[PDB]
Formats: structure tokens, sequence, C-alpha cells
């Protein structure tokens, strides 16, 4: 069906992990590490692949707030993967690093978004945000707008760069892993499950993605 991340209760509009700085108090620079984009979807378009989510499990925290478990509660419908090519190619004291996200849906709710960053799959911090519909055309929306990034992140990113090889920031992006999960906060539902893996784009082609459903045959 749709190429888009989205369930049928909620979908992700756009994602993006961004450093922006001020060269003049006229003008900001904005550089963007990794990026999804509202698009339409089109009909020629392919349905979209699919990765067992057995697969996965060890990458992300396990026992209870794991993988395993929420896809046993579900939907299944909910549980997305998401691997990004990050750009690192953009050094300022004072630079603002932040994440900003959109989702939509149908129904107004009050919706509690989980970030775990995690290494080795182990969980280093986790970000818990609450956020409100707001009315648009045919759909509520749901706008976190500039959230900072955590510290460890900002460190991350900064060593991430000083490795003089490419292959070398792959061999540490395979052990990075974020797991997003977004719930309607009062009654706890599973909308939405993004899992994300990483690669450093060996190419100055910029900030790429692809987007896989997670099964359980
Ligand atoms: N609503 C949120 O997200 C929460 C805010 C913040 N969130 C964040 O800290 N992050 C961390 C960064 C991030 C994020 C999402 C997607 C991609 C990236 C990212 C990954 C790799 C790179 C690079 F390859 F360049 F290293 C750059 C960005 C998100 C946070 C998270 C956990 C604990 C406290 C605060």
């Amino acid at each position: 069906q749709d190429r888009t991340i989205a369930s049928s209760r909620l979908r992700l509009l756009e994602y993006s992990a961004f450093m922006e700085v001020q060269r003049d108090p006229d003008t900001y620079s904005k550089h963007l590490f990794v990026h999804i984009g509202q698009t339409n979807p089109a009909f020629s378009d392919p349905p979209l692949e699919a990765v067992d989510v057995r697969q996965i499990y060890d990458k992300f925290p396990e026992k209870k707030g794991g993988l395993k478990e929420l896809y046993e509660k579900g939907p299944p419908n909910a549980f997305f993967l998401v691997k990004f090519w990050a750009d690192l190619n953009s050094e300022g004291p004072g630079a603002f690093y932040g994440v900003s996200s959109q989702y939509s849906s149908a129904d107004s709710m009050t919706i509690s978004v989980s970030t775990k960053v995690c290494s080795f799959g182990k969980q280093v911090v986790e970000k818990v945000e609450t956020e409100y519909a707001r009315l648009e055309n045919g759909r509520f929306v749901y706008r976190i707008h500039r959230s900072p990034m955590c510290e460890y992140m900002i460190n991350f990113i900064h060593k991430l760069k000083h490795l003089p090889e490419k292959y070398m920031m792959n061999s540490v992006l395979e052990n990075f892993t974020i797991l997003q999960v977004v719930t309607s906060r009062d009654s706890q539902e599973t909308l939405l499950v993004i899992a994300f893996v990483f690669e450093v784009s060996t190419s100055e082609h910029g900030a790429q993605h692809h987007v896989y459903k997670l099964v359980k045959d």
C-alpha cells in the first residue's frame, strides 16, 4: 500500500535532526544530519520491503519496553524500520542541536513520544515528550519543534566527525540505534514505533533514508 510511515492511527509526516548556527545577526545556517520530509504517496511507487522484527531485537533494548514485547502488544501495522544515511559534512561554541518532528492523525489525542538512544542494544538515555493535537485540513497534526538534542548525542556527533575515514564511522554506527515509541498518553496504546539504524553518507549526496515494514511472520 502506502510507503508512508503510518499505522492506522498515526502518521509520521516529518523528522529532522539538525545543528543551527548564527553566522551574523541577520543570517543563520542550518545543517540537517537526517531528514524525512513530507511526501505524498505516488500510485506508481512500490510497496515497502519487509524486515523480520526478530532480526533487530538485539539492536534494541530487551525485556519490558523492548521491541519484542512491544510488537507482541501491537499493533503490527505500527512498526517500521528506517535506515538513515547521515550527512556529517557540515565548529562553533554555541551552535544549537535539535530534533524536529511532525505527526498526523484522524482523531485528536494527547500523545506521549519516547525516544531512546541506544548503544550495543542498551539504552544510554531516554526522552519522554507530550504533544497535543492541532487542527489542519482533513486531519489533526502534532508538532515537536526544536527539541534540544541530548548532550550524549552532541558529543557522539563531534567525535564521530573527528574519525579520519567514513568506514570507521559506519563501524561505529553499526551499534548505534534509536527507538521511538508514540503512545496515546492516557490509554498507553501504541500508535507508532520507529526503529532507526544509521550509516554515514559515503557520498556528498547528503541525507538519505529508506523505509521498511517490520514483520513477524
Ligand atoms: N524528540 C526527540 O528526538 C527527543 C529529543 C532528544 N533527541 C535526540 O537527542 N536525538 C539524537 C540524534 C537523532 C535523533 C533522532 C534521529 C536521528 C538522530 C541522529 C542520529 C545520528 C546522527 C549522526 F549520524 F550524525 F551521528 C545525527 C542525528 C534524536 C533526546 C533524546 C533522548 C534523550 C534526551 C533527549
